[PDB]
């Protein structure tokens, strides 16, 4: 089947036919695009794939990388879906191709998906990530690729040459050269070129719009549920120099002698240590992140949002209506997925500690007297709600307000959602509500598939995401270009800070998001942790 | 005495008494007007505690208004009904120690609940004299025997260097309990229960109300109180002895004055010296701030009201308390740029942090950037309308609504029956702006029942509904308890609970409960700030 073989520049590759519920798809997975990060490379930036001879098999999905896996809840759906589902591997620098069946004839655009998972774990092979849909129903050309994750992806010794940090990220940057140099052959038109991830996979796409090398490699960004500013995304030089120096004493080991007895170290060595070197006992807080190097960011996400100029750029961002609920039940005492987690007063000021666990007393009380409905101080159902919006809003919902109105005032477009929908089929209990990462199977149009369960009416709701998604791919605006009628998603602005709900009605356009709370995240909290210190 | 009236002779503890009869819309009641119920505060005796009067010859004519204390006289509006009805409507002097009673005509059979006024004005001025506070309408609807009693204001009331002699301080203070020991001797003589006793007072006089309460030996000269829109506690209504010790000390030192020797070259000034200096002592440019206040003395006060209202213990006691929809527009037309009553007051966002320090003058500046990063709309930072009205809130949270409701739950915790209203009708007489609302002080005609009074102009609905506050105010005063117990129909005004936080808005239509007193806002004023002031020190004070 010539369709299914595709000439790139370093050889020759055979792809598989797959079905998706409309038809046929090219699906080319497992194409190498660095050599594997082995032995003395690892912690070392990628290199690109040496060509080989003959017809390299791209017909199933190449192994993790190597990460923590979770058991917490082990074998529960709502928690596996999230862990490899390919063999764990340090040689794991491969990306994946969808395209529709026949190849397109004209140039189409494509989008490049990031997978989140704190920097710690994830891989391009979940189901959730699943790119036959967006290739068969909107022609879309789609691509993912697994990156290092963990101390393989960004442990850093700042300054030194042998683990320089974000290594990570510049796998990723390696896959976006990739499809630059070779999407052309299957397709794609490398210059229409969209990234989309996240989580952690959001705020890589953010590291990548704010790293200039990176800025000829695309045209569009969509952030969901993340972003590189905030206090999670990035470290200083300083505190990633701590956090490998410690985890190097974990495990037995000038840097070069100290990043030469971490390259002896086996892999789950690394992996069963890792999560021992945060400061503070947290949520929603990651070992090995990247770094504020003075190179792949030149300064602090913060400093560079302030300044830079994006008036070329068209950015799609938004959240999920709790992003906090799904964090909570990993780290805080009182919460579960197999009870209410109705709290206590002085449970809840324990949470939140840990949720801001940069925070001083002070800082503390102060989110603790704004979270607090006086109406009701005492009340369980309140502080476990409360809890969940602490977690969210300081971590997603308000470093999103923060990215959106920055980008809008310095020239980006920018369009914002919020998305409010919960899987009928979802596992997690109601309390929940829709947490972090339950978006993304309608995004890539899980419904659409019926062995799915997915009900009629989130068949549809799929199909408008996709839509969404996919205008805003091809033209930089998820509106309809020739569907009349109302309500259009307009642009989000500083003056009037529209959004709008996605959800099973028809759009509708709010102003402001959390507008007061944000502000007391995003400018009094700054201002009083600075004089508290 | 022959051919006078037998109905308006009666003798007090100190002598005999003429009043006078006055007409009320819907008949007679009986006035006894400028009372002496103190020597004269005058000479030697300038900032010193009241001494009570003595007895004097012949029958003492009172059936006008005595003398208003010495006191500084607003001008910023010229002939304006909206400053004037506030200005003293009788002479100035020293020799202001003077009382009023109404009664019904002819005085009352069996002994009647009384009703004890203490009049406001920053505690440097006021006057029980003026009309707003006529007790006729009381008297003749309600049947209320009504008292209201000048004190000190001002210096002559409040200087004090603590510790001493010569100006112990809170002798304006003291001027009301001696009225309170007065009204205990001798109201029997009017037809007034001495054992039933409830005081009420606006704004200045709620915080006198308050600190009677507050001081023990007041307690046992009244049984019940009424704290209109003001509270002992809260930032304006008391000072410490070190400030109070250092504005007598620079007020002395304006007029050209150990301190038996300062006190005695102050008593040597005359008294419009005194007056023409006062304001010049505050600390900071400030609204809702005034000079001589009741000072934390440890005697009539024996620490801060906020550690009394902490720890006292408050059983036997029931308080009606509450506020006016817009506590803070009035000060903001006198103190804050851009702010007029001639114009919408349209504002600019500096003009709103300036404000923001002005009405907030003790904050270091990390605290006024979260009044004013709370008070903020994010999502219009810079419309004229809300700056406006953020900067009236700012105000009236601070000074009033936030205060009483730390009184109303601190109370309602440690015993006290408690019962908390918002006022929220406009007069349809007001010559105030729109934009101000219903301002500091105008719920206070309404309680008197001057819209019963036909010549005044209101309408209809609102001399029904002075009608509903007079038995409101006087069914709590009679029983402890605002509601009608032969009105089961009518909706009731539940007691204010730390649990419910249920008050009732007073306007036009019937009585509807509402849920928490400003509850969110005010956890920041009474909860967040003091902690985040506590983290400063240079300077202030
Ligand atoms: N902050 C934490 O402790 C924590 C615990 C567990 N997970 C698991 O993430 C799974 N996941 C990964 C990607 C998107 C959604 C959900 C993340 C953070
Ligand atoms: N010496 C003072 O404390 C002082 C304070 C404020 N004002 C003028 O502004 C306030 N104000 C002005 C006019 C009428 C009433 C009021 C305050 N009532 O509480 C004059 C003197
Ligand atoms: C209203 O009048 C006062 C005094 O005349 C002035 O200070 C203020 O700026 C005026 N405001 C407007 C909006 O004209």
């Amino acid at each position: 089947d010539p369709q299914l073989l595709v000439r790139v520049r370093g050889g020759q590759l055979r792809g598989i036919r797959l079905k998706a519920p409309g038809g046929p798809v090219s699906a080319f997975l497992g194409i190498p695009f660095a050599e594997p990060p082995v032995g003395s490379r690892r912690f070392m930036p990628p290199e690109p794939k040496r060509p080989w001879s003959g017809v390299l098999d791209a017909t199933t999905f190449q192994n993790v990388c190597y990460q923590y896996v979770d058991t917490l809840y082990p074998g529960f759906e709502g928690t596996e879906m999230w862990n490899p589902n390919r063999e764990l591997s340090e040689d794991c620098l491969y990306l994946n191709v969808w395209t529709p069946y026949p190849r397109p004839a004209s140039p189409t655009p494509v989008l490049i998906w990031i997978y989140g998972g704190g920097f710690y774990s994830g891989a391009a092979s979940l189901d959730v990530y699943d790119g036959r849909f967006l290739a068969q129903v909107e022609g879309a050309v789609l691509v993912s690729m697994n990156y290092r994750v963990g101390t393989f992806g960004f442990l850093a010794l700042p300054g030194s040459r042998e683990a320089p940090g974000n290594v990570g990220l510049l796998d990723q940057r390696l896959a976006l050269q990739w499809v630059q140099e070779n999407i052309a052959a299957f397709g794609g038109d490398p210059m229409s070129v969209t990234l989309f991830g996240e989580s952690a996979g959001a705020a890589s796409v953010g590291m990548h719009i704010l790293s200039l090398p990176s800025r000829s490699l695309f045209h569009r960004a969509v952030l969901q549920s993340g972003t590189p500013n905030g206090p999670w995304a990035t470290v200083s030089a300083g505190e990633a120099r701590r956090r490998a120096t410690l985890l190097a004493r974990l495990v037995g080991c000038n840097d070069t002698e100290l990043i030469a007895c971490l390259r002896t170290r086996p892999a789950q060595d690394l992996v069963d240590h890792e999560w021992h070197v945060l400061p503070q006992e947290s949520i929603f807080r990651f070992s090995f992140v990247p770094v504020v190097d003075g190179d792949f960011l030149s300064d602090t996400p913060e400093a560079l949002i302030n300044t830079g100029d994006f008036q070329d750029l068209q950015v799609l961002v938004g959240v999920v209506k709790d992003e906090g609920s799904y964090f909570l039940v990993y780290g805080v005492p009182g919460f579960s997925k197999d009870n209410e987690s109705l709290i206590s007063r002085a449970q809840f000021l324990a949470g939140v500690r840990i949720g801001v666990p940069q925070a001083s007393d002070l800082a503390a009380e102060a989110v603790v007297l704004h979270y607090t409905d006086w109406l009701h101080p005492e009340d369980p159902t309140h502080l476990r709600d409360a809890m969940s919006a602490v977690v969210g809003d300081h971590n997603v919902v308000c470093p999103v307000a923060q990215l959106a109105g920055r980008l809008a005032a310095q020239g980006a477009r920018v369009y914002a959602y919020i998305f409010e929908h919960r899987a009928s089929t979802l596992t997690w209990p109601l309390w929940m509500g829709v947490p972090h990462g339950y978006e993304i199977e309608f995004i890539f149009g899980l419904p659409l598939d019926p062995s799915l369960n997915y009900t009629t009416e989130e068949r549809i709701f799929a199909q408008r995401l996709m839509k969404y998604w996919t205008n805003f791919a091809r033209t930089g605006d998820p509106n309809d270009p020739r569907d009349s009628k109302s309500p259009q998603w307009p642009p989000y602005t500083t003056a009037a800070q529209q959004y709008v709900s996605l959800n099973l009605k028809p759009l509708e356009v709010r102003r402001g998001l959390r507008a007061q709370t944000c502000a007391f995240w995003n400018r009094f909290l700054p201002k009083l942790l600075s004089a508290t210190a």
